[PDB]
């Protein structure tokens, strides 16, 4: 009944251990702990993913490469560019243990769901949706979202994956594009030159998986009310057509106003309405983080969302804690909307929604 919270001091240290990658995990946990929300949850220490468990999705060659680079390298390896390592996925020591930790945490969350320990299990340090079987991409060395889905698939026949990160969940979609057993639904920015470039409304999966991928392309500057209307429209149609047995929900906070991504104009309240809608299905739900690069804002967001999972309304005052100064100058939980135009034309949104509805008529 109480949500599972995947946490250990070791796990947070590991998630924060990569050189030059900013130290977000501790900020997120510390804020949740400052609000004492961990006391309302079942704190579960994550296992570390074994080679075999990561190999459920990732190829041997890619994993072995990740391990070699994690030990000795940064440069000096011929295969690293092809394996996707570089600027947005740096080759630095510990990347393999980092990946193992996050993969293991999400799998642990899934296992908790399978065992009926909880109906909601949270890994705020996961959601790394871009990684492919054989390739790192966009901060994702390992696709823990895919690993979570595959773990859930041990018990639950049909999984719905919902990706509310600013970016297209291409790695997860690709993993499951050829099957009807997993439906992926991604809302994301879709614009010429915008990472990773994929996820147009016309991308619907392939083969046995045709029409079991859903992509919702959204433009800059969308705010809470409009986003939720879109999200609810699509998810209502998805739930009725697909009838998921479990849900994996990726809640990247890079949609939030003030993010360096400077794209969407959301607040945690808007994302929270989407979360509430999904939670109301009362299915086993695995909650992941993802992007989120205004670190304080991301902690504000996921803390707030932890609150909605718990059905609690949190104080607007940020409580004193380790990273309190990071919340200045206002020291409040709430995020303001930037003064930025909403580039989403109602008519285009309706067209997109009509198209998805047409597609979902083939499900399933
Ligand atoms: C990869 C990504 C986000 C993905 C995501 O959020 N997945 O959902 C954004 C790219 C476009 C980017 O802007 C960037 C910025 C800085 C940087 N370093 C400082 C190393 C590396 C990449
Ligand atoms: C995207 C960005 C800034 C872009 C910009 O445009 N800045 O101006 C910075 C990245 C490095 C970042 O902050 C980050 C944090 C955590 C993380 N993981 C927990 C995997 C991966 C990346
Ligand atoms: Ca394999
Ligand atoms: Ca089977
Ligand atoms: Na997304
Ligand atoms: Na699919
Ligand atoms: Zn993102």
């Amino acid at each position: 009944l109480v949500p599972v919270y995947i946490y250990s001091p070791e796990y947070v240290s590991m998630c924060d251990s990569l050189a030059k990658i900013p130290k977000r995990a501790s900020m997120v946990h510390s804020l949740i702990e400052a609000y004492a929300l961990h006391k309302q949850m079942r704190i579960v220490k994550p296992k570390v993913a074994s080679m075999e468990e990561m190999a459920t999705f990732h190829t041997d060659a890619y994993l072995q490469h990740l391990q070699k680079v994690s030990q000795e390298g940064d440069d000096d390896h011929p295969d690293s560019i092809e394996y996707g390592l570089g600027y947005d996925c740096p080759a630095t020591e510990g990347i393999f243990d980092y990946a193992a930790a996050i993969g293991g945490a999400t799998i642990t969350a899934a296992q908790c769901l399978i065992d009926g320990m909880c109906k909601v299990a949270i890994n705020w340090s996961g959601g790394w949706h871009h990684a492919k079987k054989d390739e790192a991409s966009g901060f994702c060395y390992l696709n823990d979202a895919v690993l979570g889905i595959l773990r859930l698939r041990r018990k639950f026949e049909r999984i719905l994956y919902v990706d509310l990160d600013l970016h297209h969940g291409d790695g997860v979609e690709d993993a499951f594009s050829f099957t009807s057993k997993v439906m992926t639904v991604s809302l994301h920015k879709f614009s010429p030159g915008f990472f990773p470039g994929t996820g147009d409304v016309s991308d619907v999966g392939l083969g046995k998986g045709r029409y079991y991928s859903v992509n919702v392309p959204i433009q800059d500057g969308i705010q809470d009310e409009k986003y939720y209307q879109i999200c609810e429209s699509v998810l209502k149609e998805v739930y009725q057509a697909f009838n998921p047995k479990a849900v994996v929900l990726q809640l990247g906070a890079d949609t939030i106003a003030g993010d360096p991504m400077c794209s969407f104009n959301m607040t945690p309240v808007g994302i929270g309405k989407c979360l509430k809608y999904i939670l109301q299905w009362q299915l086993a739900t695995l909650i992941l983080g993802g992007g989120g690069y205004n670190l304080a804002n991301t902690a504000r967001c996921w803390t707030y969302l932890t609150g909605v999972i718990l059905g609690k309304t949190l104080s607007s005052e940020i409580p004193d804690h380790e990273f309190f100064t990071a919340y200045g100058p206002d020291y409040v939980l709430e995020i303001t909307p930037s003064c930025r135009p909403d580039r989403n034309e109602p008519h285009r949104i309706q067209q997109i929604l009509n198209y998805i509805k047409g597609n979902l008529k083939h499900v399933v």
